[PDB]
């Protein structure tokens, strides 16, 4: 991990959930969604435990967490409540 040196240099994203309310955070669109799955998800008191990361609203395609903001290309993104938490991982 790390704890996170300086917080500068970040884009405003919007964060859609509850299909209904959206927020805007200020973070780096380098760090992948995978690492800002918390500071978004806590952005919205989300679980991360079972979150998604669709398109946006309108669609309902999963994004890829190894890819970022700027690896996707997009600005807002949406936040989706599943529950699905089983499978290896390894590499």
């Amino acid at each position: 991990g790390s704890s996170g040196s300086s917080g500068e240099k970040t884009v405003r994203v919007v964060i859609n959930f509850k299909k209904t309310q959206k927020t805007i955070v200020r973070v780096s669109p380098h760090a992948s969604l995978q690492e800002l799955a918390p500071i978004i998800c806590s952005k919205c008191e989300f679980d991360p435990l079972h979150t998604l990361l669709l398109k946006d609203y309108q669609s309902q395609e999963p994004l890829d967490l190894t890819k970022s903001l700027n690896d996707l290309g997009l600005r807002e993104l949406y936040a989706m409540d599943v529950n699905r938490e089983s499978g290896p991982s390894s590499g």
